[PDB]
């Protein structure tokens, strides 16, 4: 019944200021729609290393998505998108930062380019997993054939690629169809 669900955002040398900045509107954009809900929010930057920016402890005591990415730096490095999920799986999922042992666990992954590393996710299998690919470096379906490996099955429903950054706010638009008192 407890969602606790991060955000594990790109923070790559590619994207350019205006780019990072939607994605943190994306996020608080969200979060806002599902405040005093049965979810609670952890935030974590990637590119070559990783930052928990908040965690869920964070997130319950200040319930405030402005306050709590106020002060996020943009890494402008790589994409480790591989060692990031492991990350996000052995080092978020964890009470010390605020999670709850029952709760579903989600993972959004919100990415502009392929990964610059490899191995496998299996620590995070327990995980429901979704991905964003944003901007023309998944121009080809091939590409996008490569962010596959990182989320859930099928691709059909856990998969989504978007043309430009703007289209952050169609996403926003068509997400919030889908919520629903159960
Ligand atoms: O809380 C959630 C999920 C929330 C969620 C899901 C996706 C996404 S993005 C996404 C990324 C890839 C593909 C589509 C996507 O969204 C469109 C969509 C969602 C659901 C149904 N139809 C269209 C998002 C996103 F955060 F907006 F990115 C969420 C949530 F907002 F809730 F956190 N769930 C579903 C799994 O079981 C627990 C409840």
């Amino acid at each position: 019944g407890n969602v606790d669900l991060v955000f594990l955002f790109d923070g790559s040398m590619s994207l350019q200021p205006d780019e990072f900045q939607k994605i943190l509107d994306f996020m608080k954009d969200v979060m806002k729609k599902l405040s005093n809900t049965s979810y609670q929010f952890a935030a974590v930057q990637f590119s070559t290393s990783y930052k928990t920016e908040f965690d869920f402890s964070d997130y319950v005591k200040w319930k405030d998505p402005d306050a709590l990415l106020k002060h996020v730096k943009h890494m402008l490095l790589l994409t480790n998108t591989f060692g990031a999920i492991n990350y996000v799986a052995t080092e978020v999922f964890r009470e010390e930062l605020g999670a709850r042992p029952d709760a579903t666990k989600v993972l959004i992954i919100i990415t502009d380019g392929e990964a610059t590393d490899s191995g496998n996710i299996d620590a995070a299998k327990d995980i429901i997993r979704y991905i964003i690919g944003i901007g023309k470096h998944f121009q080809t379906k091939e590409s996008q054939e490569t962010l596959h490996k990182f989320a859930s099955k099928p691709a059909s429903e856990f998969v989504k690629i978007l043309d430009t950054f703007e289209k952050l706010k169609d996403l926003f638009t068509e997400l919030q169809k889908k919520i629903y008192v159960i």
